[PDB]
């Protein structure tokens, strides 16, 4: 598979991981996160931990579990550290340490390193025998609660290390190595790779959308911080212009995420009236269909109000598709204002750059080749992997 990449990265990339990949051919690895079912992290695993056990890496990935309480918690704790904002009960504190000591009890952590990604697990570094510790965090805490942020920084300051996915995420409070290396996708995975025209327009006609005429794609659950009901407004102050244009939402549920609907209803409403509206919900690992909607779409959206990162937004620059992105978190190293896409503050905004990328073929061909090049120079599974071996290499040395 590794020798594959090649043809996108070139042999300096390989090599360099191969030779990274033999000076830590005897430590063990153990990644820890909230979800296998699909989507983000899932999906980054999924393609990142079989590539290093191709180099010869004793990789593992273990899945924590909870309760619909406990979930309730960390999603609670997810938004209070992106928005600084939200009531949190002291009770909140107890049910998450609670759920660490579970989970403890059930994964082995005796390995040379443990990757734990985002806050959910961050409370097993209690539990820590003596290997190096990597807090992965995937998500924007900038500006967090201070209160959820005090907590959780009570674990992270017992961390080696730790990985933000942008510069602009690493705290001032903090006197662990602070890394920033971005997420990647991988061009050969079933979301990325080439598909025959028959196969898009087979999945675009089996979901009642109009392959004939423009399409706006958000892929995105149904999230506040995603902002579809802001998605809907764009498009309907843009359809006035582009009469032709269709929206497309294309949304899936998260293991992690309970608070996923009335938002639906609340879209569902601003959508109310509109035809060309298309509201999708499929199941997580429809990785062809979503790659199929992306080839279809015209103009691609990620009009998130917070973002770590947003593997969606790579996606569709990878596909040639210019991308209109929230201004925030790390959907600016992904969009180039006027180079890759167009970074936005509201719904207006959004719906003038949807008009003038439907108005400029050569403009919207050009962005989407910039867009691919930009994520084949950055955004690329190699080059991630190529950065979490040399994090490795340097945080093992530090803490022996
Ligand atoms: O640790 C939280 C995770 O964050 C990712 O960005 C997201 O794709 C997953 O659905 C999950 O919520
Ligand atoms: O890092 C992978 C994903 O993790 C989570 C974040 O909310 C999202 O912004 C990011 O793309």
């Amino acid at each position: 598979m590794i020798e594959r990449y090649v043809e996108f990265v070139g042999e300096h990339e390989i090599d360099a991981i191969f030779k990274y990949a033999e000076k830590l051919k005897d430590l063990s690895i153990l990644h820890v996160n909230s979800t296998a079912a699909g989507g983000g992290v899932a999906e980054i695993l999924h393609r990142l931990v079989p590539l290093m056990r191709e180099l010869g890496l004793n990789a593992e990935w273990k899945v924590i579990r909870g309760s619909q309480d406990f979930f309730t918690v960390t999603k609670s704790f997810h938004n209070a550290l992106q928005t600084g904002k939200g009531e949190i009960p002291d009770e909140y504190f107890k049910i998450y340490d609670e759920w660490q000591e579970i989970n403890a009890g059930e994964i082995p952590l005796d390995y040379d390193v443990v990757f734990i990604h985002d806050p959910q697990p961050a409370g097993l570094v209690k539990y820590r025998k003596k290997g190096t510790w990597i807090w992965r965090c995937h998500i924007d805490i900038s500006n967090p609660h201070p209160k959820v942020w005090g907590f959780l920084r009570g674990y992270i300051s017992k961390y080696d290390g730790m990985i933000v996915s942008i510069p602009e995420f690493a705290r001032d409070d903090l006197d662990i190595p602070q890394i920033a290396i971005p997420p990647s996708i991988d061009p050969l995975s079933p979301k990325n790779m080439p598909l025959p025209q028959t196969t898009v327009d087979r999945i675009v006609d089996k979901f009642g959308v109009d392959r004939e005429r423009p399409i706006i794609l958000q892929v995105s659950r149904y999230d506040r911080a995603k902002d579809p009901v802001g998605v809907i407004e764009s498009f309907r102050l843009a359809k006035r212009h582009v009469p032709d244009a269709q929206l497309v939402y294309l949304g899936s549920p998260a293991t992690d995420d309970p608070e996923g609907e009335v938002v639906y209803r609340e879209t569902v409403e601003a959508a109310r009236g509109e035809k060309d509206v298309h509201l999708l919900m499929l199941p997580p690992n429809s990785h062809v269909e979503v790659n199929a909607f992306q080839r279809a779409a015209t103009v691609v959206m990620q009009k998130s109000i917070k973002e770590g990162f947003g593997l969606t937004v790579s996606e569709a620059l990878w596909k040639r598709k210019p991308v209109i992105g929230g201004n925030t978190g790390g959907i600016r190293i992904q969009v180039i204002n006027g180079v890759t896409g167009f970074l936005v503050d509201s719904p207006k905004a959004a719906a003038y750059y949807l008009v003038y990328l439907l108005k400029n073929k050569k403009v919207r061909e050009e962005m989407g080749e910039a867009g691919r090049d930009h994520v084949r120079r950055n955004f690329l599974i190699t080059q991630q992997l190529r950065r979490y071996l040399m994090a490795i290499l340097y945080l093992t040395k530090r803490h022996a």
